[PDB]
């Protein structure tokens, strides 16, 4: 049982890195999570296909399913929508997902 | 070049999930070198071996040799010198390293 946050010398350290911050609170994701959501929001306004975010959030080798990438996109969602963000990850039918 | 910070929909994302905060500041580190500033503040006051480091940080059966702990800790120290925190990590000759 690790200490969620800690603060020693005056730093703080979180035991989970991959947090976001949303209306002065905090998201907590996995490292998964986190990269599909920074990729889809450095990509802003520029639809990813799936394949191209298995790509380069999974690796291009990767022997991933490609429906993982709609698991996390779910996942992800999911996490977003305690804070009226989910909307903002909007689905292509047929290509992939884009954040507007 | 994938931008440093990202702020989307009024989520703020960094590429580098591991960073610490330090006098409304930021150090930068790789998930190796967060996770042993995280064992080390965890166990504050509490001296810890390099083995039981090496078997927290890198793994219960890692194949690396023990003295990356030597190497990372140095790393660590490094980057806490900027900020002036780096004599918060200390060696016990003969046994490993403790926050105080």
């Amino acid at each position: 049982g690790s200490k969620d946050i800690i603060d020693v010398n005056g730093i703080t350290i979180d035991k989970n890195a991959f947090k976001v911050t949303v209306n002065g609170a905090e998201i907590e994701l996995t490292k998964t999570e986190y990269d599909l959501l920074y990729l889809l929001a450095e990509n802003k306004n520029h639809v990813m296909q799936r394949e191209q975010i298995l790509n380069h959030v999974w690796g291009y080798n990767s022997e991933v399913e490609t429906n993982v990438v709609d698991v996390y996109i779910r996942y992800l969602r999911n996490k977003l929508k305690p804070y009226d963000r989910d909307k903002m990850i909007e689905t292509v039918r047929g290509v992939g997902y884009v954040i507007r």
